[PDB]
Formats: C-alpha cells, sequence, structure tokens
C-alpha cells in the first residue's frame, strides 16, 4: 500500500521524488499514462489460463533416431520418486500419462513438468529432444529430474504473485577555457550550418557547439514539444563536455552547478502546433530518379523503403507529406527490413511507428536475441513517451524472461546521466505492472550490493596481506548472517531459469589480478548436479563490449543451428549490472590451455592426454569431434568479429572436448590456427589429410552461412553505435565486417579470398 513506492527507489537506484522535483509536465504525463498501460497488462495477465501463465513466468527453453533415456519423476505433496524409462521423440503429455499410472498403484492434461530446483517447465506439443534441459542432460550422462505440478498449484501461484525563415537569438554563455548552430533531421542537415518555418519537420533537431582549434561543449534540443507544439521562447541549454554532434541527447546536463549553460530565445510567430496525420495525407541524379519512381517502389520494391526514405527531401514539407501518404498504405516489412529503419538515419516518428508495426510479428525468442540493440534505440529517441517504450514494456509484461533482461539493460546504464532519467522512468513503469517480479529483482539487487562490499574487502586485504590469507578473510566475511541471507535463495541475473540457493563458501575464491574478480559457487539439494552453478563477479571493467561479442557468438550458433549445423559453441552468460559492475556465468568442468600445458612428454601431447583422462576408451572419439566442431566455429567467429589478443590463458576447453574463448577486451582488429589445436583435429597424427580437409569444409560452410545473414550483422552493429563503445564508434568499425565477410564480392569470389586467409594461418602454424 505504501512500501511499493519506497521499494522502486532502492531497486532502480534513484528516488521517486527526483522526477517530481524537476516539475516537468512531460515526465508527469509519462508516469500517469505508462502506469495505466502497465496495470492493464497486469489485469489481462490475471485473466490468462494456467498454461498461458506458464508462458509468461517460465518461457519454454527450446532448441534452435529412436533414442531412449530413463527419467526420475516425483510429486509436489509426497517425497516419493518414481523412476521409469521413456523415449527422446516422446511428447511431455506421454511422460505425464506414464507418471500418472505409477501413482495409481503406489488426467495428464491437468499437469505440468517442473525442472527440479529450477524456474523452468516442460509443456506444449514438442518432442523431448526439442527441450534445452533434456539435451544438456544427455551429453552430461545425467538422468533428467522432473516434478509433476497440477493446474491448481499454478493457479494458486498466479493468485499469490498478483499486484518566414527560422531564426534563434543567441543571448549568452557561462563556460571554462584558455558558437556553431545547425539544423538536423537525423544524421544529415536540413540547411547549411536557410529553411522556412512551415518547411520544418516534426523530428527536427537544433544542434549547438561551443569551441575556441579546441572543442569545449555541445547541446541539442527539439523545436517541437511532446504535445506537438513549437517551443517559445527563452530556453537555457545545459551543455555536455566534448565537431557538431546531432546523435547526442536532446535533454540538458543534470549537473546545473558545474556544467556550462547557454541562453537562447525562440521568436513567437502567432501557439502553432504541428499539423495532424489527417491534414498530412491531403498534401546524385539517381536520388531524383528514385523519388520519381516512388509509386513503383510501393508496388514492386517494398524492401527498398530504406533507400527511398534517404532520398526524400525532409527540408521541404511537400515531399514529407507525399512520402507519409505512401507510408500509411505501405505493406508490412519483414524483421530484417524493420531493424534497418530503427537506425538514427530515420528519425521520423511515423517511420518509427511503422517499424514497431512490422516488429509486432517478432517471437519471444527472436525479441530476446535483438533486445540489447532495441534498448540502445531509446538513447536515439527524442521524447520519453514513444512507440518503442510501449512495445518494449508491453512485451516485458507479457514474458517474464524479457522483463528480467530489459530491467538489467536499463539498470546497468543508470550511472550515465544522459540516460538516467529515461531508463529509470521505464523501470518505474514496469514495477507498477509487475509487483512480484520487482521483489524478485530486489533480492538480486541485495546480492550484488553485498558482492560489491565483498569485492572491496578483497581489494583492500590482498594489498595488506597475501593470497591464502585474503581467501580466508573472504570466507569469514561470507559466513556472516547478512552475507549468508542476501547471497542465498535467488534467481540468477544471467539466467532467470537458474536458481541460486546455497553458496559453497569453501569453493568460493578470487583471481589475483588488477581488479580482483570474485568466484562464487552454488549448490541446490533439490536440483542436485544441475544446481551446481558458478558466477564471476567483476568490478572496475566495462563488460558491455564482452556481452555484445558473446551475444554475436550466440547469434552465430543460432544461425548455424537453423541450417542443421551444430558447431558445439559455448555461449556463456555475460551481463553488466551497474557502474563498471557485472556478472559472468561459469562454464564448469573446463580449464585454460596454459593450466593444462603446465603425464605428457611434449606440448602437442598435453592437450591430447588431458582429453584421454576425461574421455577414456571410445569416449575420446566424440571429444575429438566436439573439439573439431568448436575450433572451426570459433575460428570463423574470431575472424568475422576480429578478436585480437589471443593466448593460452584466454582460450578454454571443456571436459567433453568443446573449445571456447573468454575475455573479449579488444574486437574489430587473420585467425589463429596454431599446430597445438591442429594436432588434436588430426587425431595425434603428423599427417592426416582426411581429418583436416573435413575441418577445412566446416570453416568454409560456417563462413558462407554468415555471409547469407551478412545484413543482420550490419543492421545490429549500426544500432549498437548509440551505446558509446570505445571500439565501435566510427564508420571504420562497421567497415571491418564488410572486409572480413566480403559483402560486396560474390559467393565464389569471397570463398576464394577466404582460402588465401586459411592457408596464411596454416603457413604460420
Ligand atoms: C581464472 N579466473 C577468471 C578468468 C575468466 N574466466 C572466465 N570464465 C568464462 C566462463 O567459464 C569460466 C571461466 C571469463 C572471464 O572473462 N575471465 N575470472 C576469475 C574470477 C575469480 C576467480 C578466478 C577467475
Amino acid at each position: 500500500k505504501k512500501l511499493i513506492n519506497s521499494q522502486i527507489s532502492l531497486l532502480i537506484g534513484k528516488g521517486l521524488h527526483e522526477f517530481d522535483s524537476l516539475r516537468d509536465p512531460e515526465v508527469n504525463d509519462f508516469r500517469t499514462k505508462m502506469r495505466q498501460f502497465c496495470e492493464e497488462a497486469a489485469a489481462h495477465r490475471q485473466q490468462l489460463g494456467w498454461v498461458e501463465w506458464l508462458q509468461y513466468s517460465f518461457p519454454l527453453q527450446l532448441e534452435p533416431s529412436n533414442r531412449a533415456l530413463l527419467v526420475n519423476v516425483k510429486f509436489e505433496g509426497s517425497e516419493e520418486s518414481f523412476t521409469f524409462q521413456v523415449s527422446t521423440k516422446d511428447m511431455p503429455l506421454a511422460l505425464m500419462a506414464c507418471a500418472l499410472r505409477k501413482k495409481a498403484t503406489v488426467q495428464p492434461e491437468e499437469y505440468a513438468l517442473q525442472v527440479n530446483g529450477r524456474h523452468e517447465y516442460l509443456y506444449g506439443n514438442y518432442p523431448l529432444c526439442h527441450f534445452q534441459y533434456i539435451c544438456s542432460c544427455l551429453h552430461s550422462g545425467l538422468t533428467p529430474h522432473l516434478t509433476m505440478v497440477h493446474s491448481s498449484s499454478i493457479l494458486a501461484m498466479r493468485d499469490e504473485q498478483s499486484n518566414q525563415p527560422f531564426s534563434i537569438e543567441l543571448i549568452e554563455g557561462r563556460k571554462v577555457n584558455a558558437v556553431q548552430a545547425g539544423l538536423f533531421h537525423g544524421n544529415e542537415m536540413l540547411c547549411k550550418t536557410d529553411i522556412s518555418v512551415c518547411d520544418l519537420p516534426r523530428m527536427a533537431r537544433l544542434c549547438f557547439a561551443l569551441y575556441a582549434d579546441c572543442p569545449i561543449a555541445w547541446a541539442n534540443l527539439m523545436l517541437f514539444d511532446y504535445k506537438d507544439q513549437l517551443k517559445t521562447g527563452e530556453r537555457c541549454l545545459y551543455m555536455w563536455p566534448s565537431l557538431l554532434n546531432p546523435a547526442g541527447t536532446v535533454r540538458g546536463n543534470p549537473n546545473t552547478e558545474s556544467a556550462a549553460a547557454l541562453v537562447i530565445y525562440l521568436p513567437e510567430v502567432a501557439p502553432v502546433y504541428f499539423p495532424a496525420l489527417e491534414k498530412i495525407l491531403e498534401l546524385e541524379h539517381e536520388k531524383d530518379l528514385v523519388w520519381k519512381m516512388r509509386h513503383e517502389v510501393q508496388e514492386h520494391f517494398p524492401e527498398a523503403l530504406a533507400r527511398l526514405l534517404l532520398v526524400t527531401k525532409w527540408n521541404k514539407h511537400e515531399d514529407v507529406a507525399q512520402m507519409l501518404y505512401l507510408l500509411c498504405s505501405w505493406p508490412e516489412l519483414p524483421v530484417l527490413s524493420a531493424l534497418e529503419l530503427l537506425d538514427f538515419s530515420f528519425p521520423d516518428c511515423y517511420v518509427g511507428s511503422f517499424a514497431i508495426k512490422s516488429l509486432r510479428k517478432l517471437t519471444d525468442d527472436e525479441l530476446f536475441q535483438y533486445l540489447l540493440q532495441l534498448v540502445q534505440v531509446l538513447k536515439y529517441e527524442s521524447y520519453l513517451d514513444c512507440e518503442l517504450t510501449k512495445f518494449l514494456l508491453g512485451r516485458a509484461l507479457a514474458n517474464r524472461k524479457i522483463g528480467h533482461f530489459l530491467f538489467w539493460h536499463l539498470r546497468s546504464e543508470m550511472h550515465v546521466p544522459s540516460v538516467a532519467l529515461r531508463f529509470g522512468l521505464i523501470m518505474e513503469a514496469y514495477c507498477r505492472g509487475s509487483t512480484h517480479h520487482m521483489k524478485v529483482l530486489m533480492k538480486q539487487g541485495e546480492a550484488l550490493s553485498k558482492l560489491k562490499a565483498l569485492n572491496d574487502f578483497v581489494k583492500v586485504s590482498s594489498q595488506k596481506t597475501t593470497k591464502p590469507q585474503t581467501k580466508e578473510m573472504m570466507h569469514m566475511c561470507m559466513r556472516q548472517e547478512t552475507y549468508m541471507e542476501a547471497l542465498s535463495h535467488l534467481q540468477s541475473p544471467l539466467d532467470p531459469s537458474t536458481l541460486l540457493e546455497e553458496v559453497c563458501v569453501e569453493q568460493c575464491t578470487f583471481m589475483d589480478s588488477k581488479m580482483k574478480p570474485l568466484w562464487i559457487m552454488y549448490s541446490s539439494e533439490e536440483a542436485g548436479s544441475a544446481g551446481n552453478v558458478g558466477i564471476i563477479f567483476k568490478n572496475g571493467d566495462d563488460l558491455r563490449q564482452d556481452m555484445l561479442t558473446l551475444q554475436m557468438i550466440q547469434l552465430m550458433d543460432v544461425l548455424w543451428k537453423q541450417e542443421g549445423l551444430d558447431l558445439r559453441m559455448t555461449p556463456y552468460g555475460c551481463l553488466p549490472t551497474g557502474d563498471r559492475t557485472g556478472l559472468i556465468e561459469v562454464v564448469l568442468h573446463s580449464d585454460t590451455i596454459a593450466n593444462i600445458q603446465l603425464t605428457a612428454a611434449f606440448n602437442k601431447d598435453a592437450l591430447l592426454n588431458w582429453l584421454k583422462s576425461k574421455n577414456p576408451g571410445e569416449a575420446l572419439d566424440r571429444a575429438i569431434e566436439e573439439f573439431t566442431l568448436s575450433c572451426a566455429g570459433y575460428c570463423v567467429a574470431t575472424y568475422v568479429l576480429g578478436i585480437g589478443d589471443r593466448h593460452s590463458d584466454n582460450i578454454m576447453i571443456r571436459e567433453s572436448g568443446q573449445l571456447f574463448h573468454i575475455d573479449f577486451g579488444h574486437f574489430l582488429g587473420p585467425f589463429i590456427l596454431t599446430y597445438d589445436f591442429v594436432h588434436v583435429i588430426q587425431q595425434g597424427k603428423t599427417n592426416n589429410s582426411e581429418k583436416f580437409e573435413r575441418f577445412r569444409g566446416y570453416c568454409e560452410r560456417a563462413y558462407t552461412i554468415l555471409r547469407r545473414h551478412g545484413l543482420l550483422f550490419l543492421h545490429l552493429f549500426a544500432l549498437m553505435r548509440a551505446a558509446g563503445l570505445p571500439e565501435l564508434s566510427c564508420s571504420k568499425d562497421i567497415q571491418y565486417l564488410k572486409d572480413s565477410l566480403a559483402l560486396g564480392k560474390t559467393e565464389e569470389e569471397a570463398l576464394k579470398h577466404f582460402r588465401v586467409k586459411f592457408n596464411e594461418a596454416l603457413r604460420e602454424s
């Protein structure tokens, strides 16, 4: 009744009074409208069925021949566990019907299979092989553990989890040192840094830059307000430190004490708004030809809308109204085309609304893949109340996994003052819709706060004393009441399906490096070996570049699995949580190349003998295949993304044989093919052509599949420019993908070019 308001403030890292203190009507209009939208989404959520509620809380973790395996099935009420044998091609209902007959001695449509000690469920018309939990148990050799949960238990859980030419007067400034004005409609100008007042578009930006050559500060603002009315008159521009930047935020600097301010005046012409859609509908040499053929583009080339929207004159109101008439009648564009329109080059709200309309067909799995890029588009946005915010919030309240990651993508960027207001207001609105999930994320917030204090304890002690004494100091600090309660019994921020319960204090350690990252181990009695999970807590380094690289490798694996090619990739979870704060998922039963190299007689034998120890007898044959597929997959991945600084310490190998990279610090500027890995692929033989030429084929096929989806990597990386990455800021960064994948060249021309690069790495081996 009263605690909710106080709980949001602690959770989002900013007090609710701070929004009210600004006295801005736009912020107040957002808080009132979004709350009603979020509460209506929460009202429909309670009206949903028991299976529909499972689709929200526990989304199906699905995979992107008459095998049989035993399954341990138990009930909610009793501790009785009935183990029986089933088939991999069987439906979950068949497993439920078989479990029903076991309890009869000692209807299945009323049950749902819950994964023991996990926030995951098995349901729907899909064979057992299509589930992520089943396939993971098969390679580990473990038997799946499921619990029968009746419809009444899911329904009871739902009830407990409920809620004239344009001119401006340049007055004065106040800066520190020893003013260029320009009008923009996206990435390009409207006039020279010479435009009529009636010839001004709705999404027009007035950009400023203060300099002496030495750049000092910049400031951008919208000509029209949130209520479609042109701004008048006097305005104070709180400048941001630094030629002219149109991509930057249209909101002033919050530090009104130290940052520079510029006073400007907007001359009154009448209370002139912008004409509504109803009124709009009535009204080198290649660019002119494309605009001439505009009707043929709407009828024959719908995909060419992006090229048509760049050629249209935004500085003339006649061309804008003519284009908008076609846009309202324009057919629905596919996912790939809609992602291109979200870029800063297309600022118009109607273009943005058309993109959202085309993005409505996205599945919860597809939305999760591009979620990071969609959150970045919010930075490019002009106003708080927009279609992208409504779409991201509406889908976050429809799927709890989406709502989990959306929150963390907004919470991690709260320390940045340019996005602190927007991201905080979106999180506040989401909390009004999901009251129970707000409490769930609070437990994660308490755990990360304790981890920061534990990392600070380690950072100080490691300098004062040695490594074994600092480890025991960390152990004694963890054993405390406050630490044992906050760090136990919570949903993992890296994966909401994974439950972190008991923390194994003795297994917990730290790396003796510059930032001192924490190693946190867990265990669950209900889950068993599935509950044995680890988390790496890092503080001081920016993990935004590490996550993006790991998300692209995850995307590569998804695109390869779509064409029936499983290159056994290891896409472990990486997620930033705050100011240089983040988490890394531990890939258990794996070690670095350096640790294994340090019995074997030679360096080439070190990796092979380790595989012979973990996979004995005929199990070694699978480990070589697992290594060959993973090496070929990561070889293309490290070449396309351009991952440099590669040594034995940043390359890891699983006990099953799977090879994977870690520590992605530098990207986008050949691929390493050292004989140490080649020796494993060739089964230990000095000369094995039949085993090497197969590996050569896997590298060539993986490269061609990514070339076909070449535009997808180009569209997503262009949207990530808003984040402000140090290695992904200029047009030269996106050019690396155009050079590595060779988009301009044909399928055969790029494959022949790839063969030269493949032989270059083999000659250096
Ligand atoms: C070796 N070591 C590392 C190195 C390190 N390990 C990483 N992981 C990736 C997931 O499987 C486990 C290893 C990812 C990464 O970026 N850096 N971090 C540590 C943190 C605490 C203790 C030891 C640590």
